[PDB]
């Protein structure tokens, strides 16, 4: 019987759960919505996480736990799932006939998947990558070396840029730059499963050292991207920023259509993206998930909870519109491929605040698609372990330890985090 009262919260920016609750109520009319919204972000995470913990909650839970632009960010989410806050989701979805895990991104979607427990559904996702226009690209002359680009590869760019652009930033914007490259790179360092790190390594030391390389280029604020009417595009043409990669927007379908109608505006030319230049000898292209749905553990209505979860997953929410200004990259196969068909045909030549825009290139779909179904895996990472990394490499830019010394600092205070 699906019905009964429904307990959620609302973050503050959220406009996609009143699309769920007409949903869920179109089918299965006797569900209760019991929504309470909240106008404050920190009012919201400390009354959510605080009820979990001590056996409260909402039924159903939905989070933006990591460091995209609306997102209420959380230190240790995957140590609070662990925890044991939401129940296991396989005997529902092992019961469900009308359920299919083919038809979303099963390498995404592994990542709720912990200790052996589907704890949360990862609803979008994200994937680290720098972009840039590419006639930017063939004034530096590597047009096509940056999609075979290592980190060092990169830095040594880097410094040849610094000695030739001695006036403009290399990259943009914010800090988000500095954490993508450490989402990209804190896999080759920690042993969630062993619960033991490497950061007191020679790889990590070189690591250090590659991206304080990278960092003297200059990576300009975000404050100083918004100054600029164009935003990072406008910026991009004056050649205050060379490469971009930031952890704001998620590269969805929509955003590689805007990002390419808005450079081709500013120079006939096309978005370039690539993964980001990785550390190591093998071939990680590391994803982590932005948006996730879970039960409470402790809720009384499962089954009616576990109703309105899969609504999250259908291919009419993850394309929807409110779907694509607050959440990440959709996990739902079927989303992705109608999206990408829609901005590659007539629906792309439309009119942009105002731009003439252009249906997405054969080009550009291409390397898009060589991105998103290039991931290897996607880890819920603790933020908290990439703020030790990003503390560490701050020590070591800012003159106060050696590359060695702040090699040990991480260290530390990983392994004795990963050990409670």
């Amino acid at each position: 019987v699906i019905g009964g009262k429904i307990v959620m919260y609302a973050a503050p920016g959220d406009n996609v759960q009143s699309e769920i609750r007409n949903i869920v109520r179109s089918k299965y009319p006797n569900v209760e919505f019991q929504v309470v919204s909240f106008n404050n972000a920190d009012e919201f995470k400390s009354r959510l996480l605080t009820e979990l913990m001590a056996g409260e909650g909402p039924d159903v839970i939905v989070l933006s736990p990591s460091t995209k632009k609306g997102s209420i960010t959380i230190e240790t989410m995957r140590k609070l799932v662990e925890s044991g806050v939401f129940c296991d989701l396989e005997p529902y979805i092992s019961k469900d006939e009308s359920i299919n895990l083919s038809e979303y991104n099963e390498t995404v979607l592994n990542s709720g998947v912990i200790n052996g427990k589907r704890y949360f559904i990862p609803i979008a996702y994200d994937v680290p990558i720098f972009w840039t226009a590419n006639s930017i690209l063939e004034e530096n002359n590597i047009k096509d070396e940056i999609a075979n680009w290592t980190l060092k590869d990169m830095a040594d760019f880097a410094v040849q840029f610094k000695e030739k652009n001695s006036d403009n930033y290399l990259f943009g914007y914010g800090d988000g730059f500095i954490r993508n490259i450490m989402y990209a790179n804190w896999r080759e360092f920690v042993d969630y499963e062993n619960k033991q790190a490497s950061f007191d390594s020679q790889e990590f030391v070189e690591f250090l050292e590659a991206i304080g390389a990278i960092e003297k280029a200059g990576i300009c604020d975000e404050k100083l991207i918004k100054e600029y009417t164009g935003m990072e595009f406008e910026a991009l043409k004056h050649g205050k920023i060379t490469l971009i990669s930031s952890t704001e927007y998620p590269i969805n379908p929509w955003e590689l259509w805007y990002r390419n109608s808005h450079i081709n505006y500013y120079f006939p030319d096309s978005i370039r993206l690539s993964k980001f230049p990785t550390f190591g000898d093998l071939g990680r292209i590391v994803a982590h998930p932005t948006d996730i749905v879970a039960i409470n553990k402790n809720s009384k209505n499962k089954a009616t909870a576990y109703e309105v979860l899969k609504v999250f997953l259908s291919k009419e929410i993850q394309s929807s519109q409110q779907f694509r200004d607050r959440m990440g990259i959709p996990v739902n196969d079927e989303a992705i491929r109608e999206l990408i068909e829609k901005y590659s045909g007539e629906e792309g030549k439309t009119t942009l605040p105002t731009m003439d825009t252009v249906p997405l290139p054969e080009s550009v779909v291409a390397e898009y698609n060589s991105i998103i179904n290039g991931v290897t895996e996607c880890v819920l990472v603790d933020e908290q372990i990439i703020d030790f990394m990003i503390e560490g490499f701050n020590e070591y830019k800012n003159g106060k330890m050696s590359a060695k010394d702040a090699a040990r600092m991480v260290q530390q205070k990983v392994n004795l985090f990963l050990n409670e």
